Order: C-alpha cells, then structure tokens, then sequence
C-alpha cells in the first residue's frame, strides 16, 4: 500500500508545481501521465512557444527597447581569455572550464567578449555606450538542484555616464518587476547579489575596477549577469532547476517521459 | 599611388556591399571609417537588434504560425549521439566533431535531439508531429569563405501524415519566398539540396530512411536543415560568411575595427 521511493519519484517527475492518500500507484501514474500529455497537447494547439526561448525573446525586448545594443558572441572562445578575466588556479571556476582542443573553451560567462565590444564600441558609439548579450555558458557543477553544466547567461553592461549604484538597482529593480519576480538586492569596486530567498539570481558589479586595465577599458561602468533557468525556476516554481534548462527530458517544465 | 594588397585587404573590411582611382589610402580608409561608424550610430539609436538574433526571432515566428513547437536542446550532447548517427570514421563529418571531456561533444546538427523529441512526443501529440529547432552547430572546417566553424542551425520537422516531398518543398518554398532569399531545389528515402547559385542553402530528406530504426522513429517523415548564416550572406549579399558570424569583429556586418 505506501508509495516506495522509487515510485514517490516516478510521481514527483509527472507531478506540475500547480497540481493538487488512498489509489494505488498505477493509478496516480496513470492521472498524472493523463494531465501531463494534456498540458503538452495544449502547448501544442496554441502557443508552441519554448520557454527558455520565448523568455531570451522577452528579456531582449526589455533591453533593446531601454537602448541596450543586442550582441551575439562566440560561445567557443580562446582558452587565453579565461586567464585574462583572473579566472587563475586559485579560483574556483579555473576548474569548472570545458576545454575543448588545445587553445579552445566553452565560454563560463560572458564577461569577456562584452569588455571587448565595450573597447571595440567606444570608438564609434556616443555616450553611454549600453549593451547585453543573452546565450549558452557551461560551467562543471557538482550541483543539480540549483546548477547546470549548460546554461543561459543574461549579462547588460552600460560604460561611460550614469554609471552608478542608483541606475544600476533601478535597471535590475524595472526588470524583475517586469518579469514578475520577486528578489532582494544584498551588498554593502562595488559588487551586488540579486537573490529570490537564498537563491542567488544575479551578481552584479559597479566600476571601475582593476581588471578593466587588462580589456582596455578606462570609463566607469555597471553590469549584472543573470541565469534564465534561475528566472524560469523561480517563476514557474519548478524545484529542480532541470525542469528551466535545454533537456531531452523536460518541455517547458513537463516530463517528455510519458 | 596602387593601393598595396594589404592596403585593399584592409579597405574591403570597412566595405559594405552597398557602397559606390585616385585618392590615398589614408583618405579612402577615413572615408569608409566614417561611413561605418555612421550605421552603428543609426543601429544603435534605431533598431538596435543584431542579425543573427533577429533572423532567428523572424524565423521561429514563421515556424511556430505555421503548427510547429519550437524545441531548445542541449548544444554539449553526448558522443555516442554521432556513431547512433552512422557518422563512422568512414565519413567526412566523423573527423570535424568537436569533442569535448571523454563522453560529450559540441553537436554538429540537430538530427539526434529531433529524432528524441519525435519519439518522445509522439506518446503525446495528435498526427502530425510538426517540431522545430534553431541553435549552435559545430564543425571543425577547412573552407573559411563559406564555412564557420561555429554556426547556426534550423532544423524542421514532420512526422505522420502529410509526409511527401510535395509537402516537404511547399514549405521550404514558403519560407524561403517569405524571407526573400532566391534559391533551387535539386534532387532526382529521398533527398534534396536547396541552392543559392553553387551555395548550399539546406540538406533536406523524405523519410523513412533506415536510420530511423536506431532512433525509435517508424513513421513517415519529412525535414531540412538550413544554416542562418549563409541566409544572411545570400541575404545581405556579403562576400564572406564571417560577416554574418557570432563574432567580436563585426556586428551586423559591419566592422567593429574602426
Ligand atoms: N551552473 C549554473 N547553472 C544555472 N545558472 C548559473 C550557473 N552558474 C551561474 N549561474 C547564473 O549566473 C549568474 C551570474 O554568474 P556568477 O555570478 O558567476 O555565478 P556564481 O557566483 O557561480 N553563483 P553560484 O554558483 O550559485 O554561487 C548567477 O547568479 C546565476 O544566476
Ligand atoms: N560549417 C558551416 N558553416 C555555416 N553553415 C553550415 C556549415 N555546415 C553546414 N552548414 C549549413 O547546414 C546545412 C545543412 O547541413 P549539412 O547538410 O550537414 O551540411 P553539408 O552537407 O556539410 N554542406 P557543405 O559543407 O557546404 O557541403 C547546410 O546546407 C548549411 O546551410
Ligand atoms: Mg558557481
Ligand atoms: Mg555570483
Ligand atoms: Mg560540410
Ligand atoms: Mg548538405
């Protein structure tokens, strides 16, 4: 008669945030494996919309039309510029880096290719020169709850005036308002995190600071990078962040194991 | 007085396909300088959205308006994906795979994902299966002038009724025609080539194909896929695909050494 830990997993996989003892477990497959090929038929019938996908679609929108220039940038990029961020072996993320041949990685952050079209775009850009990119970035994890080996960064940057604290809590404030996310902003150059409860969503940083020097940079700045499986997580109230990423197991937080 | 080829090298950069003896280099590069910076200012202070992602967004609206789920799936697949392929070491694709760790690589096209959620969905979704997907495809390459090593892919597909390769070029026909991109379709389970001139614009295959039986398919099936680069060579008529390239050395075409 009770559930084993086996079959309690089974379930949770088919169990939506949204659903509300006693039937045997063949029966609460078989209700839960109706409502979930329901949910997909309905995708299906109207939207179609991927959620990963149609969230990148939104946060662009909010960016493009507050003046932020959209860019696409290498995700396989020179193993040099992880060096060149400070990313050393004394660090963390030095040993979170996917290699790939001898001179290649996948990119952990979008840090580097942003300072370099902040240099590349001041010479022909008025100021404020405001820009983001939002794509892939892998990182090895030992997490699954709240980690991903393959994820999808937001990172906004502005350079040159209105670089402040003010204007950067404001842009990140307006944005999970937008989203309809709940969050707090904790700090104390200047570096923030945007958490949902003890969820890190963002960090982000008020320059100038040392490593500018290194990108050929030399304005102040501000920027914040943020993980959009975190966004869905939080959003739809998935509990495993698995449900928000790219899978061959989940389609828009319902089980494709039906 | 002859411009020097490095000279002419470096003028063709700041060239725009667009553009209409006598002066130096210097003048001849200042102009075109200025030129250059005057369409970022106008990308930047108008539309402010970059090719790559907005042909994506225009192509994924063509799809999604016409019955097909958009579907995002891991770029970091695992390396026995390629020989469930049939890519052996008797092929020219099994030499370009970008491996990565001892079990995963960068995926060279979106078949394998495809071929999961066909499988997947058909447990769920009325006949047909119509399913879509762009994203990052990886090739190790020679050719530089049509080829990027990293690049984008769409992938459409049909799978249950309607399966004919009338269906098949009727819907290539509309999207190419929507797009405005002159092309031919070249043939005699079958496949076609769609063509820009001598241009690879897509591979497309009228299943089934004995391959299927590997993936747990036994259906009809119809599908092509097209990379978003060489539509925006053909379309924006640049003369090397490294313009339409993710990319820290232009940005919509234009050169970001200015
Ligand atoms: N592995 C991951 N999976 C999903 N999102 C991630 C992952 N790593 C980083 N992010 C997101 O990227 C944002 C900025 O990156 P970063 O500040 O470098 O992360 P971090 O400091 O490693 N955060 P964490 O590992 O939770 O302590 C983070 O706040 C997350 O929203
Ligand atoms: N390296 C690349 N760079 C840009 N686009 C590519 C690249 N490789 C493949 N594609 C695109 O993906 C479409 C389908 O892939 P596929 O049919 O496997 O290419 P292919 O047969 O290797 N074509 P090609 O290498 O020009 O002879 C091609 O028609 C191209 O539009
Ligand atoms: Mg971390
Ligand atoms: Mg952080
Ligand atoms: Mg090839
Ligand atoms: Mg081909």
């Amino acid at each position: 008669p009770a559930l084993t830990k086996s079959q309690t997993d089974r379930l949770e996989v088919l169990l939506n945030p949204k659903d509300e003892s006693g039937k045997p477990f063949r029966e609460l497959e078989s209700e839960l494996l109706s409502r979930r090929k329901k949910d997909l038929q309905q995708i299906y019938a109207e939207e179609r919309e991927n959620y990963l996908g149609k969230l990148e679609r939104e946060i662009t929108r909010f960016f493009v039309d507050r003046g932020f220039l959209e860019i696409k940038s290498p995700i396989l990029i020179p193993l040099e510029y992880i060096e060149r961020m400070g990313i050393d072996n004394d660090t963390e993320l030095s040993k979170q880096i996917f290699r790939v041949d001898k001179n290649f990685c996948l990119r952990p952050m979008l840090a580097p290719n942003l300072y370099n079209y902040l240099r590349k775009l001041d010479r022909a850009l008025p100021d404020p020169i405001k820009i983001f990119e939002i794509g892939p970035c892998y990182r090895k994890e030992s997490d699954g709850k709240e980690h991903l080996e393959e994820f999808t960064m937001l990172n906004f940057c502005q350079m040159g005036s209105g670089c402040t604290r003010e204007n950067l809590e404001s842009i990140i404030t307006d944005f999970l308002n937008h989203l309809g996310i709940d969050f707090k902003i904790v700090g104390d150059g200047d570096t923030l995190d945007v958490m949902h409860g003890d969820l890190e969503l963002s960090s982000a940083v008020v320059g100038p600071i040392p490593l500018d020097r290194e990108w050929g940079i030399d304005k102040p700045w501000i920027g914040a990078g943020f993980g959009l499986e975190r966004l869905l997580k939080v959003k739809h109230d998935f509990k495993n962040i698995k449900r928000a990423a790219r899978s061959g197991s989940y389609y828009n937080g319902i089980s494709t194991n039906l």
